[PDB]
């Protein structure tokens, strides 16, 4: 896959995760964007996490759709800076 | 391995992790399924974690059997959506 | 590397991590073994973590020496069960 | 990439993460170095995490720039010890 296409795919994941956490769990836009990155990178501090059943389901969907996309994106970014 | 076989293997892991956390640590089915995904993806928020020796042993078995299976499953899912 | 050699290497890592956490941070043998797996798998719940400077230094050494070894071990285990 | 170049790149990441957490979030140099490793390895205990918007933005930049670099560094270290 072209690197720019991978960029678009990870940006779509980031939008999905951020809007979902914001509307389902009620955290600010900024906190939700931070949480999205922390989640799809698999860092998972746990300072923020879903407290509702819908949020838990949503978080599973983000894990399944986002961790692989983020991993490929990081690997492509490696090529362009190294 | 055929992608559908990998799907069955990760589903077996998810059933194992969910039933085990539910019966050993006493969390709800929904929380246990969420915790299973959070664990085998290596996100590990820590909002849920085993509190008993048996739960800690069980969690190690899920880590050993589940992280690799989940990683292959995510990589295969990448092929079918990208 | 032969799979059995990888097994010995990850077992050495597990012994190192477990004894170190036990003696430096003072947690039980069982908790320390659980924490070692949670750490080198990069799950990182945070229910246990080093509280002392020596423990933090030790944990960095385990992260550097252990995450790669564990990742290769999981990948080899995948070959023998799938 | 030559392994020694990868070493320099991960050291640059470690300096960036450590100084940034120290000055933005106000934690000690030692805690900030520990947190940097815990973050770029994706362990993410959560015993330390950014509490400010600037810290959250900075942490995202470290995640994006650091996880891939650390992963390659660990893989190279594997070659030299195994
Ligand atoms: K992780
Ligand atoms: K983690
Ligand atoms: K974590
Ligand atoms: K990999
Ligand atoms: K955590």
């Amino acid at each position: 896959v072209p690197a720019t296409r991978i960029l678009l795919l990870v940006l779509a994941v980031i939008i999905y995760g951020t809007a979902g956490f914001h509307f389902i769990e009620g955290e600010s836009w900024t906190v939700s964007l931070y949480w999205t990155f922390v989640t799809i990178a698999t860092v998972g501090y746990g300072d923020y996490s879903p407290s509702t059943p819908l949020g838990m389901y949503f978080t599973v969907t983000l894990i399944v759709l986002g961790i692989g996309t983020f991993a490929v994106a990081v690997e492509r970014l490696l090529e362009f800076l190294i």
